């Protein structure tokens, strides 16, 4: 299974995680955007997207968005051990549909205004002070996060972490290293300190945002 | 079920257009967003995200993210007609990470980038022109859309319309009444047009679109 994939990118993190929650093994491949290695053919005829993370299967199927990569990862390769995929994404009907609402909050939200205010700073024209506007709507979405983990252990509720904590913890440890006090949230820094420390792979995950940290 | 909701928002016409193929009646509660409908404390308590959709289902189980509710209706309320279910949110792991990818595209993609285009223009400060920057993102999207459905019928892949369609219907009929020339773009035309043309709740679509035309009078 060839992974493209940057260990800065949060959603990469992300897949990484998911992965060795179910015991795939990824096959890196190592994407370098700055050089423009995801606008070669042999990326676009897989992926006309041109995006990282992409994942493709032993049977050359070819998928992105790091959230559908990790419910592929759950339902395919998770499902030979029952208990494990109950856990990473549970079955219930309400109980998954506030996994996949916390997916889409991360992706459309969380991870969205930390980018909208942050990468005016770091990348292209570098921007020496964010926008007051962009940074109390990402202040407004570490609080919606916050809201949700008050008397809760996981970001989707549950008694174990789902791929929705998973996902979140490779955008919140993108928030840390760029520099952001998250202990201004207290639910959300218990959170992170607490998933990171039992969440298999998340090695890896404050490793890769260590390297995004570089950037500030 | 309530439905907290107003016909010009995209993502509450994508829940209406689901629920009508699952054959789920909304108890439709309008919430003046404008007005600060969604920031009452009883709103809050329901959904401290204050946004819509909301859904609250018969047991008060509060939900939102449209594409959310979108994937409960069809698996609580829509799964009693297997058929049915399978053609709008196939379970093939292959088959419903495409509809999944799609759904994420349409939230973080297509929509975002209509928003961040236009939203500028037509709320707040309002203005007199488009970024272009975020213009190109926007049409990049649509190239995005475009290329998905060459030589496809749908969205996702698949033989009917799955709710990866509906959701990025109600997007594509807001492009249309900003303004934006979709015949730039033949694949998604052709789409829109056919599948305009054979969903259930396409009425509450358009009818709803027409309203968020209330934005681009000018
Ligand atoms: C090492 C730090 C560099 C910044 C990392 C940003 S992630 C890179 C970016 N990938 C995405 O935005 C994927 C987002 C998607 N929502 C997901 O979760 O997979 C990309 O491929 N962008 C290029 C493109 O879309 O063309
Ligand atoms: C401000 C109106 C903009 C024009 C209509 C946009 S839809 C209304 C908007 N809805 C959302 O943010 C939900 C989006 C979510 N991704 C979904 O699909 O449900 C909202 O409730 N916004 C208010 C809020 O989030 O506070």
């Amino acid at each position: 299974m060839d992974f493209y994939y940057l260990p800065g990118s949060a959603p990469c993190r992300a897949v990484q995680m998911t992965a060795a929650a179910v015991g795939v093994e990824l096959n890196l491949k190592l994407t370098n955007l700055m050089a423009g290695e995801h606008m070669k053919p042999e990326f676009l005829k897989l992926n006309p997207q041109h995006c990282i993370p992409t994942l493709v299967d032993e049977d050359g199927f070819v998928l992105w968005e790091s959230r559908a990569i990790q419910i592929y990862l759950v339902e395919k390769y998770g499902a030979h051990d029952a208990d494990l995929a109950e856990r990473l994404y549970p079955s219930d009907p309400r109980r998954r549909a506030v996994v996949h609402q916390r997916l889409f909050f991360d992706v459309a939200v969380l991870y969205q205004r930390f980018a909208e205010y942050y990468y005016p700073q770091i990348f292209g024209q570098k921007v020496p002070v964010g926008d007051p506007g962009r940074l109390r709507s990402m202040e407004q979405a570490l609080e919606f996060l916050n809201t949700f983990l008050e008397g809760e252990q996981y970001v989707a509720g549950g008694d174990d972490p789902t791929i929705a904590d998973l996902s979140i913890l490779a955008t919140i440890a993108t928030y840390e290293v760029a520099g952001y006090d998250l202990r201004r949230y207290e639910n959300v820094q218990r959170w992170y300190e607490r998933t990171s420390a039992i969440v298999p792979g998340a090695d890896k995950n404050v490793e890769g945002a260590k390297v995004f940290g570089r950037y500030f």
